[PDB]
DNA sequence: AGGCGTTTTT
DNA sequence: CCGCAC
């Protein structure tokens, strides 16, 4: 039986997904199909320029409708094609259940009439240039109104969006209003007193006063950032904040005593007025980024009163054309007792010392501290020792060079207690002295440095708690036998993209150190170009995962018996990646010399044209085999052998022409099978024995299927349509004639 | 005539 | 195969 909503896809929680099917108008569906069960209808990015009274009438319990991007204005059109969208008056009224509507990135100039059931309405990036009380008649349940970007550089209108005084007061439930990028020069008068979130960013409201926010006592979040911009920091087109602006009256925010978040970023602020923050005793988030407060953060008392503040963003508060020799934070910072998160990135200051952060040192909740992109070239890292609650320091993209004068394969540092990011700095060696006071560290990132050192066991001596060490994108020379043995708790070590030593033709390298790292569980040697003159064996009793991708086992395994047992000493290894190893061939003895313990083997993006499938019994525990991106011409040369434990098999992006009968039949555990992007002209139940109904996933997309009248595959795919992702739209015909490139369901074949 | 195309936010 | 110790 067919999929119930062609050409669209049924999904969980009653979602019918019609996205990206290039529809010229709204599909009505079959009258047999259960239009009652439909709670959400997605039509993202089709080309429906005309909506009608009948289009949603049969959908009697529709709660959500997304029609975004269907008829975008000239300015947001990839090729500046104009487009104006027509809506018959009862289009939406005929859906009295509708709660959420999205008409963004569509060419409409008036708001259509809408059912009183509506809770959320998104009109962003339209050409609606006015809102008067008649726009939103009888929407007494409406809580959300987003209408950003109806007049800006990418969707211009020649004037300002005019919202009439009092025009929204009819919306007594309204909590969220956003009117960004609308070329506004003043806040709309008399907005709903129910408002909790008022977002007015990237307009040109250069003046504010308490009259501009009258009766808005319910406000929890106000955003007025980007109204008076510093264009020296802009990535997009930008008009410079005029001379002697902006003007924010002292008491502007005083009646807003529920206010949790205030955003004043990119407002060209040279000085903070402590009266701006009087009365804001619920204030937990303050964004002051992209201002000119480099000098004001050394002196100001403006923070004194902010007992509840948790996140303070002071980033990109830099002085034009300069970095500072020194920076000393104001003593007032020391009263921010609730502070958890401080962003100081992009201020530009050359020295990080005891004096720089002294106020912050006894704040008991301070966990996250962002210090990146500051052109810092001296940094006493010992300053962080006695910070009571520190979990994360980002010191990346700085100029520090020393001490002062898939998580299957590589775990992240998120669940760990203390992480220092020193990546994208100028270290050429590692002096143990710079980490003397950081013995509590559990994760250290040192990637993208210039480390050209022959490490030997004496570089990281103090880091007695360190579990993860990322040294990717460096030039470590792996040669001495006791490198890293000084890190007693080391569990994960990333040595990827440290290729330059291994490119040194005629100079060999020694990986015997790996055997001396007794708790190492994860090791990456990826993208190192490892090809000749290296250790014959990797030995480790403890290792679980090894990313050996982007090397040339090809050249190693071509070189007599020298490297045939290369991975065999990894006695506990469960995951191995041998992808992009230029492998044109594999011996069955080479695969048998892999650890018996293996569960995941990747061989993606190699050049294998042949695979002796029987040799999979030499890996008893193998659950996942990835051969994507090879050149298999067929699934043949035996079948998947008896008793294999294989659950996942990916033979996508090969040149597979056919599959032998009974090929998967003996793979009793096989759940996911990817046959995508091959040259398969059919799909057959004969391939599976008669056990295809146990497959949870069967991807057969981008295959040049032969769409002939009464073809066997059509009936088959409907048998197991549960498991075929994208069946309604992305499984396509390669022949005959007219049908090439069109869906299998573009015409009924049965 | 309409087409374009997976488009975050700035 | 990179200051070892013919
Ligand atoms: C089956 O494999 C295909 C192709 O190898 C997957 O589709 C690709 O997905 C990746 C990321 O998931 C993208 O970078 C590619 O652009 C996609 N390519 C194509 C041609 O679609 C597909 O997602 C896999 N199937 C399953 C069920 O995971
Ligand atoms: C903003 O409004 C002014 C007129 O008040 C106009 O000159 C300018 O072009 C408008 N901006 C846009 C993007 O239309
Ligand atoms: C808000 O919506 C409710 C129903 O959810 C309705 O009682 C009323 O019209 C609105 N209430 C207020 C106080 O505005
Ligand atoms: C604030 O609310 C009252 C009505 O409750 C009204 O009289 C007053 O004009 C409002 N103020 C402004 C500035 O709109
Ligand atoms: C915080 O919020 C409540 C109302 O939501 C307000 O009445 C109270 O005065 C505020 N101030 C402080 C210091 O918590
Ligand atoms: C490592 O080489 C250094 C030179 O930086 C040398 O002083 C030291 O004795 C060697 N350390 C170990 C642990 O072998
Ligand atoms: C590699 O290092 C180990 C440990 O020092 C050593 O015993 C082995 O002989 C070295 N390999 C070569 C080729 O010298
Ligand atoms: C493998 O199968 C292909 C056909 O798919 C055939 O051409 C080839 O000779 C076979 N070789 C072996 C060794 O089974
Ligand atoms: C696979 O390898 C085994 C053992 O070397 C051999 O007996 C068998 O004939 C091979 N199969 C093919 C199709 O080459």
């Amino acid at each position: 039986t067919l999929p119930p909503f062609l050409p669209c896809e049924l999904q969980p929680h009653g979602l019918v997904n019609c996205n990206w099917l290039f529809l010229k108008s709204v599909p009505h569906f079959s009258a047999a199909a259960p239009r009652d069960n439909v709670t959400s209808l997605s039509l993202l990015s089709n080309r429906i320029h005309h909506l009608h009274d009948s289009d949603f009438a049969q959908l009697s319990n529709l709660q959500k409708l997304n029609l975004k991007w269907n008829c975008p204005p000239a300015g947001l059109s990839p090729m500046h094609f104009p487009c104006h969208m027509t809506i018959e008056p009862n289009t939406f009224l005929a859906v009295p259940t509708l709660e959420e509507l999205n008409l963004s990135y569509n060419g409409i100039t008036t708001v259509p009439a809408l059912p009183s059931s509506l809770v959320s309405l998104i009109l962003s990036r339209t050409n609606i240039l006015q809102l008067d009380p008649t726009s939103l008649t009888g929407l007494h349940a409406l809580r959300f109104l987003y209408m950003d970007g109806n007049c800006y550089y990418k969707n211009p209108c020649g004037r300002a969006l005019e919202v009439a005084p009092g025009a929204l007061l009819g919306l007594g439930n309204l909590t969220h209003l956003s009117l960004k990028y609308n070329n506004l020069t003043t806040v709309p008068r008399s907005l709903p007193p129910s408002l909790e979130y008022l977002l007015l960013s990237y307009n040109h409201i250069v003046t504010l006063a308490p009259e501009d926010l009258a009766n808005l006592t319910a406000l929890r979040v106000l955003d007025v950032g980007g109204n008076c911009r510093r264009c020296d920091h802009a990535r997009n087109p930008c008009v410079e904040c005029p001379h002697k602006f902006p003007q924010l009256h002292s008491d502007t925010f005083s009646h807003l005593s529920r206010l949790e978040g205030l955003v004043l970023k990119d407002s060209s602020l040279y000085q903070l007025n402590p009266r701006w923050f009087r009365g804001l005793g619920n204030l937990t988030v303050l964004d002051l980024s992209e201002n000119f407060l480099y000098d004001c953060i050394t002196k100001t008392k403006a923070f004194q009163g902010l007992a509840q503040l948790r996140r303070l963003n002071l980033s990109f508060n830099y002085h034009k054309k300069v970095s500072f020799a020194h920076l000393t934070l104001a003593p007032s910072f020391g009263s921010l007792l609730s502070l958890q998160e401080l962003d100081m990135h992009g201020i530009f200051f050359r020295s990080l010392s005891q004096k720089t952060l002294q106020p912050l040192a006894r704040l008991p909740m301070l966990q996250r501290l962002y210090l990146q992109m500051n052109f810092i070239n001296q940094a006493q890292l010992g300053i962080f020792k006695d910070f009571p609650g520190l979990r994360y320091i980002d010191l990346s993209d700085n100029r520090i060079s020393g001490a002062v004068e898939s998580e299957d394969f590589m775990p992240s540092c998120k669940n760990l207690s203390f992480t220092l990011d020193l990546s994208r700095n100028n270290l050429v060696t590692v002096q143990p002295e710079m980490f003397a006071q950081l013995s509590r560290l559990q994760c250290l990132r040192l990637s993208h440095n210039s480390i050209s050192q022959a490490v030997n066991g004496s570089q990281f001596v103090p880091l007695t708690s360190l579990q993860v060490l990322d040294l990717s994108h460096n030039k470590l020379d792996l040669y001495h036998g006791r490198s890293f043995t000084e890190l007693p708790r080391l569990e994960a070590l990333d040595l990827s993209y440290n290729s330059q030593p291994f490119s040194m033709r005629g100079v060999g390298h020694n990986l015997s150190f790996v055997a001396q790292l007794p708790t190492l569980r994860y090791l990456s040697l990826a993208h190192n170009g490892i090809h000749s003159r290296v250790s014959q064996q990797l030995c480790s009793t403890s290792l679980w995962a090894l990313d050996f991708s982007g090397n040339s086992l090809s050249q190693m395994w071509a070189e007599g018996d020298l490297y045939l047992r290369f991975f065999q000493g990894l006695r506990s290894l469960i995951r191995l990646d041998l992808s992009q190893n230029r492998l044109h061939t594999l011996l069955p003895c080479t695969l048998g010399n892999l650890p018996k313990s293996l569960q995941l083997l990747r061989l993606r993006n190699n050049y294998l044209a042949f695979f002796n499938w029987s040799s999979l019994t030499l890996l008893p525990n193998l659950e996942t085999l990835d051969l994507a991106g090879n050149q298999l011409k067929a699934l043949s040369n035996g079948s998947l052998p008896s008793g294999t434990q294989l659950q996942r098999l990916d033979v996508s992006r090969n040149s597979i022409i056919f599959v032998v009968p009974g090929f998967f039949a003996l793979a009793t555990r096989l759940r996911e099978l990817n046959l995508s992007a091959n040259a398969l002209r059919t799909v057959e139940p004969s391939w599976f024995g008669f056990l295809a109904g146990s497959l949870e996933v069967l991807d057969v997309s981008a295959n040049p299927l032969h769409c002939a009248c009464g073809a066997a595959f059509v009936d088959f795919l409907l048998q197991v349509q549960a498991a075929v992702p994208g069946l309604p739209s992305r499984v396509k015909c390669g022949s005959p004639g007219q049908l090439q490139g069109r869906s299998i369901f573009a015409q009924d074949l049965r």
